[PDB]
C-alpha cells in the first residue's frame, strides 16, 4: 500500500485538482498565449505521502574502508590524517523505513 | 510548525541516519576509492511530511481565456476545435492545502 491505487468521477475534489494542475502549469510554457485546461479527467490515483525529513549537517571524512568492501560504521572510521568538510544532507524516511538520501552539498573552504 | 524543528549527539538513530547517508552517497561518488563516513554529527533537524500524492491521466486542450487573465474552471472552457493531448502529471497535496505540480508528462501520438 506503500504505492498509488485507482479510484474517480464522482468527486469534484479530483476535477477541481485537475483544474488546478492544468492552469498552473501551462501559465509557465513559452509560446503560450493561452491557459491549457481539462478536456476529461482519464484516470486518478493517490497515494498518502507521510514520515518524516531529517536534514543533517556533518562533519565528513574519508574513512578506512575501501568501496570494494562493505561498509560497517563500527569498523570504517575516519582517517586521523582525511580532512573533515562540513556537508548537509537531507534524508526521508516513509514509514516502511525506506530511505533517500539527497545529495550532499559541502562547504569547500 | 511546517519546517525544520531542531534537536542531539547523544541519540544513536540520527547517528545511524548519518552513517546510513554518508556511505550511501559517497559510493556513488567518482574518483572516490573509500566511504565516507561521519567524523561528527553537528546538527539534526526534522520535518514531520504528511500529504497525498494525486496522479493524473488527462485530456488537455487550449482554453478560450488569454493567460492575461484570471482562469476559472468555469469560463476558460476547451477551445470546439483545440487538439486534445492525453497528459499525466502528480499532484502533491500537503495537509495544510499547499499544493505541487509535476511537469506534465503529454503524449507524442
Amino acid at each position: 500500500f506503500g504505492g498509488y491505487s485507482e479510484r474517480h468521477q464522482a468527486n469534484p475534489e479530483f476535477l477541481n485538482l485537475a483544474h488546478y494542475a492544468t492552469s498552473t502549469w501551462s501559465a509557465q510554457q513559452p509560446g503560450k498565449t493561452h491557459f491549457d485546461t481539462v478536456a476529461e479527467v482519464v484516470k486518478v490515483e493517490t497515494q498518502v505521502v507521510a514520515g518524516t525529513n531529517y536534514r543533517l549537517t556533518l562533519k565528513v571524512a574519508e574513512s578506512t574502508c575501501e568501496l570494494t568492501s562493505t561498509y560497517n560504521k563500527d569498523t570504517c572510521l575516519p582517517k586521523a590524517d582525511a580532512a573533515h568538510r562540513t556537508c548537509t544532507t537531507v534524508v526521508f524516511e516513509n514509514l516502511q523505513g525506506d530511505k533517500s538520501v539527497s545529495p550532499f552539498e559541502c562547504e569547500a573552504a
